[PDB]
DNA sequence: GCGTACGC
DNA sequence: GCGTACGC
């Protein structure tokens, strides 16, 4: 749910 | 040489 | 000449 | 529920 490098 | 995520 | 950056 | 960011 991050999104920092996939944002998923 | 580049420091984007190491730095050498 | 090597690896940092987050949880909906 | 998945991976982006550069060359001295
Ligand atoms: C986002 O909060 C999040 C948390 N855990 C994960 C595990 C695997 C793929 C994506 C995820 N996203
Ligand atoms: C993005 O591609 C990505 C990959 N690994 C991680 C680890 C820890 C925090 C954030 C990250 N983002
Ligand atoms: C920096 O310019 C640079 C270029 N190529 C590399 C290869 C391997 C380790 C570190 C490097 N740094
Ligand atoms: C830093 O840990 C890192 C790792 N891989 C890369 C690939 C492309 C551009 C920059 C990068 N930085
Ligand atoms: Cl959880
Ligand atoms: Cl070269």
């Amino acid at each position: 749910x991050a999104x920092v490098x996939a944002x998923v």
